[PDB]
């Protein structure tokens, strides 16, 4: 087989695709003879360890799962192979027309160059407990104000029942969840010239309402949750509503992992007044480390093409990757039977906003700064105005 004797080392975010990539290693070795070693890490550790590998030119990782919001940093620093030529050369293998253009562009490209190739696309959705809403006589929320109101109505500590959950963990997790909320109210963290605007009066008001919501309606231990932690909370039955990525939805219908099978609805994220549908897109691309040997680059690209092929990518998603990205997947009889929320995913990608969160080179640093600020506010250590003022000062140093 062509890749006999080859080892590929892949650094992966600990989203559901980390375990699925680990599982698919066997089939990849059966198909190509290559040994795929997947190292799954949490978001911060992943970013730290792979950035150090790039900077040191040490060639420890051949393949890295690159977050959409890292695309500008990857392009500016040349961390990854520019895949533009190979995408064009091998397009017929990739069935590009069957990948939504917003996904190819936003998860793969920056400034017209492929720094990665999309392998896991996420739609921003509201997950809610159908049973709890029905019992309470409440309609499906469509406005962020409904979310606040319903979250309070559905909080009753006496039954260990919380109306709402979101991330509290310092850093990217807490930052991203506040950013999502702010986006749905038409807010931003950059001004119209792309410069930091973390502490605008709108954002201070937004964070003030968000803090009140978090303190009043989320499980008390939510101050420590990252994405996986709040997904687990929701699956366990603890919270009535959660704004999340579609990646979490396979888990809700898994009886081995879920106390809410049959109980969860998936809809578009609610919006503030005057705000049009936000169809937020996120996810991860697969990058090849620019430092590795030519034969390692060739093998890594062979792996990428294998993974995104219709056959394997369907298997990937039937195994729970929650990473749907192909038009063909949205009408596929098996995928639609297993995952009845794909109409919402498809509508999101058809209208997708691949700039739902910034992808500029400064963003990963902004994200960490904002994460410290929002966590200090949710923990009761700093007030919204002072915290965002401080964050703005630090963010401006990057420009
Ligand atoms: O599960 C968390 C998810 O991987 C992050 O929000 C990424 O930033 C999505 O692009």
């Amino acid at each position: 087989k062509p890749l006999d004797g080859v080892t590929l080392t892949l650094a992966s975010q600990n989203d559901p695709f980390g375990a699925v990539l680990t599982k698919l290693a066997a089939e990849f070795k059966q198909d190509t003879g290559a040994d795929l070693k997947v190292e799954v890490m949490d978001y911060g550790t992943l970013l730290t360890k792979t950035t150090a590998d790039f900077v040191g030119k040490t060639k420890g990782y051949d393949l890295v799962t690159m977050d959409i919001v890292w695309a500008g940093a990857y392009q500016a620093n040349g961390y990854s192979v520019d895949l533009t030529d190979w995408v064009k050369r091998d397009a017929a293998e990739l069935d590009l027309d069957d990948i939504y253009p917003v996904i190819l562009q936003s998860l793969g490209q920056y400034k017209g160059h492929y720094v990665a190739f999309p392998f896991a696309a996420y739609a921003n959705v509201l997950a809610y407990r159908k049973d709890l809403f029905q019992a309470a006589g409440l309609p499906v929320p469509t406005t962020v104000e409904e979310l606040v109101s319903d979250a309070k109505k559905l909080t009753d500590p006496s039954k260990k029942q919380y109306g709402f959950v979101a991330n509290g963990q310092k850093g990217p997790a807490v930052a991203q969840d506040w950013m999502q909320y702010n986006n749905q109210m038409g807010g931003s963290i950059l001004d119209n010239d792309g410069k930091p605007a973390l502490n605008s009066p709108e954002n201070v008001k937004s964070l003030t309402v968000y803090k009140q919501l978090f303190v009043e309606t989320a499980p008390p231990g939510a101050i420590e949750y990252d994405w996986g932690g709040r997904e687990e909370s929701f699956r366990q039955g603890a919270a009535a509503m959660m704004q999340t990525w579609s990646v979490g939805a396979p888990g809700y219908s898994d009886p081995a992992s879920s106390n809410v099978v049959g109980k969860v609805g998936i809809t578009t994220a609610p919006v503030g007044k005057g705000v049009p549908p936000q169809y937020g897109v996120g996810g991860w691309g697969m990058a090849i480390n620019a430092d590795i040997d030519p034969k390692q680059k060739e093998a890594a690209w062979t792996f990428i093409k294998w993974l995104v092929s219709k056959k394997i990518h369907k298997e990937f998603n039937m195994d729970g990757a929650g990473s749907f990205m192909r038009k063909s997947q949205m009408t596929d009889p098996d995928l639609t039977a297993k995952f009845d929320f794909l109409p919402v995913v498809a509508k999101t990608y058809e209208n997708g906003n691949g700039e739902y969160r910034p992808r500029i080179p400064e963003y990963p640093e902004i994200q960490d700064i904002l994460g410290s600020a929002v966590n200090s506010v949710l923990a009761g250590a700093a007030e919204p105005q002072a915290a965002l003022d401080e964050a703005q000062v630090e963010a401006k140093k990057l420009f």
